Protein backbone atom coordinates (compact mmCIF):
# COMPACT_ATOMS: atom_id res chain seq x y z
CA UNK A 1 0.00 0.00 0.00
CA UNK A 2 0.81 3.87 -0.40
CA UNK A 3 -0.60 6.93 0.45
CA UNK A 4 -1.33 9.70 -2.17
CA UNK A 5 -2.37 12.87 -1.13
CA UNK A 6 -4.59 14.59 -3.49
CA UNK A 7 -6.39 18.15 -3.77
CA UNK A 8 -9.99 18.61 -4.17
CA UNK A 9 -11.03 20.26 -7.86
CA UNK A 10 -14.13 22.65 -8.82
CA UNK A 11 -15.24 18.83 -10.49
CA UNK A 12 -13.99 16.79 -7.21
CA UNK A 13 -11.23 14.45 -6.90
CA UNK A 14 -10.89 12.97 -10.52
CA UNK A 15 -11.53 9.57 -10.36
CA UNK A 16 -15.00 6.95 -9.83
CA UNK A 17 -14.96 3.91 -7.92
CA UNK A 18 -16.89 0.56 -8.02
CA UNK A 19 -17.58 -2.06 -5.81
CA UNK A 20 -18.11 -2.33 -2.59
CA UNK A 21 -20.57 -5.54 -2.42
CA UNK A 22 -20.15 -7.96 0.09
CA UNK A 23 -16.53 -8.44 0.92
CA UNK A 24 -15.22 -6.51 -2.21
CA UNK A 25 -13.19 -3.54 -1.23
CA UNK A 26 -13.73 -0.42 -3.15
CA UNK A 27 -12.13 0.04 -6.14
CA UNK A 28 -10.75 2.72 -8.66
CA UNK A 29 -12.69 2.33 -11.88
CA UNK A 30 -12.13 5.73 -14.09
CA UNK A 31 -9.37 8.26 -13.67
CA UNK A 32 -10.36 11.87 -15.13
CA UNK A 33 -7.52 13.36 -17.49
CA UNK A 34 -5.96 16.16 -16.23
CA UNK A 35 -7.71 15.88 -12.79
CA UNK A 36 -6.15 15.37 -9.05
CA UNK A 37 -5.72 11.54 -9.14
CA UNK A 38 -4.85 11.67 -12.47
CA UNK A 39 -2.15 14.08 -11.75
CA UNK A 40 -0.80 12.04 -8.49
CA UNK A 41 0.85 9.38 -10.58
CA UNK A 42 -0.02 7.50 -8.17
CA UNK A 43 -3.70 6.26 -8.50
CA UNK A 44 -4.72 4.42 -11.18
CA UNK A 45 -7.79 1.78 -12.14
CA UNK A 46 -7.66 -1.50 -10.23
CA UNK A 47 -6.30 0.46 -7.10
CA UNK A 48 -8.51 -0.69 -4.11
CA UNK A 49 -9.05 2.33 -1.03
CA UNK A 50 -8.24 1.63 1.91
CA UNK A 51 -8.65 3.98 3.82
CA UNK A 52 -9.86 7.59 3.05
CA UNK A 53 -8.29 10.58 5.92
CA UNK A 54 -7.93 7.42 8.23
CA UNK A 55 -11.58 5.54 7.50
CA UNK A 56 -11.34 2.78 6.97
CA UNK A 57 -13.15 1.54 3.63
CA UNK A 58 -12.20 -2.21 3.25
CA UNK A 59 -15.68 -3.28 4.05
CA UNK A 60 -17.32 -0.02 3.38
CA UNK A 61 -20.56 -0.20 0.73
CA UNK A 62 -20.09 1.95 -2.82
CA UNK A 63 -22.56 4.87 -1.39
CA UNK A 64 -20.69 4.76 2.07
CA UNK A 65 -17.01 5.49 0.31
CA UNK A 66 -18.86 8.10 -2.24
CA UNK A 67 -19.63 9.67 1.01
CA UNK A 68 -16.19 9.57 2.77
CA UNK A 69 -14.80 10.93 -0.56
CA UNK A 70 -17.35 13.53 -1.05
CA UNK A 71 -16.88 15.00 3.15
CA UNK A 72 -12.79 14.40 3.34
CA UNK A 73 -12.47 18.04 2.61
CA UNK A 74 -9.73 19.90 0.28
CA UNK A 75 -6.69 17.70 1.53
CA UNK A 76 -7.70 14.13 0.93
CA UNK A 77 -5.36 11.58 2.11
CA UNK A 78 -5.66 7.93 0.58
CA UNK A 79 -4.17 4.66 1.36
CA UNK A 80 -4.26 2.60 -2.21
CA UNK A 81 -2.97 -0.95 -3.12
CA UNK A 82 -3.29 -2.12 -6.75
CA UNK A 83 -5.03 -5.24 -6.76
CA UNK A 84 -5.75 -5.81 -10.76
CA UNK A 85 -6.82 -9.16 -10.03
CA UNK A 86 -9.51 -8.99 -7.78
CA UNK A 87 -10.71 -5.62 -9.82
CA UNK A 88 -11.35 -8.14 -13.05
CA UNK A 89 -13.67 -10.85 -11.03
CA UNK A 90 -15.31 -8.44 -8.64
Amino acid sequence: PRRIVIHRGSTGLGFNIVGGEDGEGIFISFILAGGPADLSGELRKGDQILSVNGVDLRNASHEQAAIALKNAGQTVTIIAQYKPEEYSRF
